[PDB]
């Protein structure tokens, strides 16, 4: 259709207005004193939230160009979310800060490309510096603290997460479900859990959790790669009857075969999901067997001259339920008999005795623990369905944040880490003045998170910012108590990973907008 | 009446639009290749001109705020005109260049007061530098050359001015009056000239020169203030007869008396003009006497118990012609007898001998010079009233330009002097970045004149500017021949005085607009 086309400044003011509406709506929810945002619903009462992502999803503007600016920066939160699962609001205020000053510099006549280069250089060095300052979240105490902090100071949620990770390990699978009513519940189910997700989406039958769930399915344990569907045809049909879904746990399911499975299960033609076998090399085969012993199946390896074509429903393993995430497979309640299973345990138990290497020893103990990984399930307390659904949300977020914290060290929270980094880069320079302005734009935007947190408290941003910059190290402002102190000692930490991600995605989208010269959209008609 | 009030940016864009319309209409007339501007008349054929002042006078805009901007910058040309009588177009392009970039800097967020301070510092240093590059027009040959060139190559006008300056000295008073018909006339009258203009307009009988001219008038020399007309009645009537105009040279003519004179001479009822007596205090009386000795009059002072009522046409002085400007009175060819006059000279001549103070010595030498300086009068040739009136105008301008040339000096024309000055200030800095921006705004504006001259030629401004800046000294672009060369050798010179004035007035008005925050005007109703 006929288009409306805008250039330079005309386009710039439109974009800026669009990012401001989005960022302003989102940033009021930042930190312990975040404010509420009410989102209208077509039916019933409006939604009241302090969740940034929830607000962003609702933002769409009337002016086509302003809407483009809003949808562009909205990409910042979504990418930061996908990558770290937290810090989307932080990423949004960093982006607004960089875009605002960057566009001002452009309007002033500065070279957009140089501005972007300067911003990029500052971010590159800032990230290195962020790593240098990064400390860990390994022990259960740290995990508890981060969990508590991520749960709005709810020490309860903190303990839960810590206990759940103590059961299945901090790398294990953990889920949260509605509670039976009052008092939380934590139980490990099959069963076993290993680090391997679906070999492709679509298998996802429950987009609510973005996971795949199968009930009383058959489990094919093939010790090899599967490229040709032909091999599956015989077993797939055997499973076609008995009306039960099939879980493929092979060394890997490549294009040809995988593509077919995706299409067939897409047409209701037999429900089948595929995931890679745990580990690699030798231990892979040994582990693929542990699953067999657990599900009562039989490994189909070519090493013993076995063919998938010559595989009956008797070779297949089976369990009451199996769940698979983007990167986790959990088999709940397997058919395997305690005789075989417990016997398998005894075997591996001796393996540990004959262990001549710590590495081999560790790997073996990992198997016995799993067989004797599973899935830790957290059932949220209650006392009224409303509160129960709420606490469930908090536990979910706290878990998500703590998981991120465990993966990559931690740094002082409350926006102080970025402020310390910015101060260390005061002498950073580029190839020219415009690049230097870009560097300064980035260092200035690095104070935005702390300033917005303070602003949401009802305090003065410049005063608090000035005071924090005055000290050093982990010295920061505790917005919950409105007292200065050592952020680490007060338990206010952020996973280095979310801080880094927030900054990189903010600078990335900001750089693109700053170097945008023209915009095209449908004519308002 | 109700007002429309605008602030900041809103006011700024209006002002800018207004100066742009005025400056753009005016600047097309700059230099040897200036284009024509057609100005509509209510009757007959339109006026076609290449004269900047003529164009500026017609500019008035419909938008009240835009019109304010145009009228404001119009002040630049008028002041530059009053001070140097040339370079009003140059001053206008300089003002537009400073205003344009200055307002851009303001919109960019820079401090107006600092921008103005930087612009002012640059101009202060630029003027000093202009003086340093300034070169002489001392001998009559040079005076004749400059005069000829200023008279559109009319060697006649050049000789006239040179002779006039040879009579009364290059620092002496010189006037131009209509000729008696064919052939020019140069005669020195009492002549004498002092710094006192008409005590009010209206007396101005020749708005062409905005001056008052009287022929063979009587001169009343009253040593006191005149408030009551009664005192004049007797003498005014005595002058009513003999059909001759009257020149009142009293200590001062206050309201009552002055008001009457303005009304009567307004109705053709006796032609009379009044001007204050030269000097003040004691010397005043001594000087009032010098005029008497020159015009053959008698000072009527109350000190000797004399009354204006008891004053006959015999007491009054007389001269063939007298001319008075806004601030100058010149008595040409007085009746006084060489015996009395020369004797008076001898007296004052001894006064200088007995002088015990330099000040008293200086003041005395001033009187002898006037009485022994007079006023040279140039009566322009003729051969038809039309041509006579035209040549008179040329002589007036040429004279004005030569006068300035004699005082200072000259610099390379074609805008190169300002370009050379700008390059010499490349390292100039202020107290902060905003002041530095102001400095750059001014140095950049200094290139506008040469650029506009080139643009009017139909050539490329940036190319020529780049080439001229590449060379040094008097190297410049001859817009008439479109060849580079030594501006002085090619005879392209500007009086340092007009270049300095154009720059100072441009900067002065630009500084005011740049620091304007609010505009008030009548509601368009
Ligand atoms: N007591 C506290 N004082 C200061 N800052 C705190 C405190 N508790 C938490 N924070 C900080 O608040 C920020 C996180 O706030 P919030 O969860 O509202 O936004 P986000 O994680 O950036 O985005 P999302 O909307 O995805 O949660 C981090 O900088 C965190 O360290
Ligand atoms: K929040
Ligand atoms: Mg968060």
């Amino acid at each position: 259709a006929a288009k409306d086309v805008k250039f330079g400044n005309d386009a710039g003011v439109k974009m800026l207005r669009g990012v401001n509406v989005l960022a302003d709506a989102v940033k009021v929810t930042l930190g312990p004193k975040g404010r509420n945002v009410v989102l209208d619903k077509s039916f019933g009462a409006p939604t009241i939230t302090k969740d940034g992502v929830s607000v962003a999803r609702e933002i769409e503007l009337e002016d086509k160009f302003e809407n483009m600016g809003a949808q562009m920066v909205k990409e910042v939160a979504s990418k930061a979310n996908d990558a770290a699962g937290d810090g989307t609001t932080t990423a949004t205020v960093l982006a607004q800060a960089i875009i605002t000053e960057g566009l001002k510099a452009v309007a002033a006549g500065m070279n957009p490309m140089d501005l972007k280069r300067g911003i990029d250089k500052a971010v590159t060095v800032a990230v290195e510096e962020l790593k240098a300052l990064s400390v860990p979240c390994s022990d259960s105490k740290a995990i508890a603290q981060v969990g508590t902090i991520s749960a709005n100071s709810d020490e309860t949620v903190g303990k839960l997460i810590a206990e759940a990770m103590d059961k299945v390990g901090k790398e294990g699978v953990i889920t949260v479900e509605d509670g039976t009513g009052l008092q939380d519940e934590l139980d490990v189910v099959e069963g076993m859990q290993f680090d391997r997700g679906y070999l492709s989406p679509y298998f996802i039958n429950k987009p609510e959790t973005g996971a795949v769930e199968l009930e009383s399915p058959f489990i094919l344990l093939a010790d090899k790669k599967i490229s040709n569907i032909r091999e599956m045809l015989p077993v797939l049909e055997a499973v076609a009857k008995a009306g039960k879904p099939l879980l493929i746990i092979a060394e890997d399911v490549e294009g040809e075969a995988l593509a077919t499975l995706v299409v067939n299960t897409m047409r209701g033609i037999v429900k089948v999901a595929a995931v890679k076998a745990p580990g690699f090399g030798d231990r892979r085969k040994a582990m693929l067997q542990d699953i067999a012993t657990l599900t009562g199946g039989t490994v189909i390896s070519e090493e013993i001259g076995m063919e998938l074509e010559k595989a009956t429903l008797e070779d297949l393993g089976q369990a009451k339920r199996v769940v698979i995430n983007k990167d986790t497979t959990t088999i709940i309640d397997g058919v395997g008999e305690e005789a075989a299973i417990q016997g398998r345990v005894a075997q591996i138990r001796q393996q540990i005795e004959e262990a001549t290497s710590d590495y081999d020893r560790e790997k073996l103990q990992e198997r016995v623990a799993k067989l004797a990984g599973g899935v830790a399930v957290i059932k949220v307390g209650a006392a009224t369905e409303v509160e129960m659904k709420e606490k469930k949300a908090r536990v979910e977020d706290a878990l998500h944040a703590t998981r991120a914290a465990v993966e990559e060290g931690v740094v002082a929270g409350g926006g102080v880490a970025l402020i310390r980094v910015a101060s260390k880069l005061a002498d950073l320079r580029g190839q020219n003045e415009d690049q230097n302005v870009g560097i300064k734009v980035a260092l200035r935007a690095m104070e935005a998170p702390l300033r917005q947190i303070v602003l949401n408290c009802g305090e003065e941003p410049s005063v608090v910012a000035n005071t924090v910059k005055g000290g050093d190290g982990n010295y920061g402002y505790n917005a919950a108590t409105e007292e200065y102190g050592n952020m680490i000692d007060m338990g206010i930490l952020d996973p280095t990973k979310v801080t880094r991600s927030a900054l990189q995605y903010a600078a990335s989208v900001a750089g693109l907008m700053i170097t945008t010269e023209c915009m095209v959209t449908d004519l308002p008609k």
